[PDB]
């Protein structure tokens, strides 16, 4: 219903209305103040309000999925990381770049680990360099290839700037399982795709 209704309504959009939509997604990645808003667990970034800076990309609040098939993982995407957010699907760390992808660009895609309710990113610790995921936009799905796992502490936001030379998205979410004092960061570089 999520992802299905985002690419239904995807397969509609005029393309010229795409076109109007990608010239204002480009021009917030090229002058991005690439600063991470915070670490979505903590208390002032659970509470945020309604995110509304990516509302070009956006299909009924959905900017997009990501799609992991190793996993059978396929999440819509909100902007944000707000409470509500994480609740419905995975939230864009804002700060980093929209996922529209190109040189020089690092979009983050958050996720829970261990809900109850749904299993959301809890499985990306089973995933391993080389596996690849792809992130669905309105314009159309990039390929990404996993080139390094790591474990941070929550308030080290090193790993998730841009790296001038690279487009990089990193899928970030708690870890150890069930003990959620440090972030499992997935980073994979952008390969190209031919649908």
């Amino acid at each position: 219903q999520q992802i299905a209704d985002f690419d239904k309504e995807k397969a509609t959009l005029d393309e010229a209305d795409i076109d109007e939509r990608m010239k204002l997604a480009q021009a917030f990645n090229d002058s991005l103040n690439n600063v991470v808003s915070g670490d979505p667990w903590s208390e002032e970034m659970k509470k945020k309000g309604r995110a509304e800076y990516a509302r070009m990309l956006e299909i009924h609040e959905r900017m997009g999925h990501v799609e992991i098939p190793v996993i059978d993982v396929d999440l819509p995407v909100y902007a944000g990381t707000a409470e509500e957010v994480l609740q419905q699907g995975a939230g864009h760390l804002e700060g980093t770049s929209l996922p529209i992808g190109g040189n020089s660009t690092h979009a983050v895609i958050t996720a829970h680990t261990g809900l109850p309710t749904a299993k959301m990113f809890t499985d990306l610790t089973k995933l391993k360099v080389g596996d690849k995921f792809y992130v669905h936009n309105i314009k159309e799905v990039m390929a990404y290839q996993v080139d390094q796992v790591k474990v941070i502490e929550p308030t080290n936001f090193d790993d998730l700037l841009i790296v001038p030379g690279h487009d990089y998205v990193t899928l970030l979410t708690c870890t150890p399982y069930m003990i959620n004092t440090h972030r499992l960061l997935v980073r994979g570089h952008r390969i190209p795709y031919v649908a």
